[PDB]
């Protein structure tokens, strides 16, 4: 029951920091 974590881990699926984004949370 997240929020800001789901958009976060989106981002952290992708790659996290090794994503070339930084993260959304």
């Amino acid at each position: 029951e997240e929020e800001c974590v789901r958009l976060y881990i989106q981002w952290l699926k992708d790659g996290g920091p090794s994503s070339g984004r930084p993260p959304p949370c």
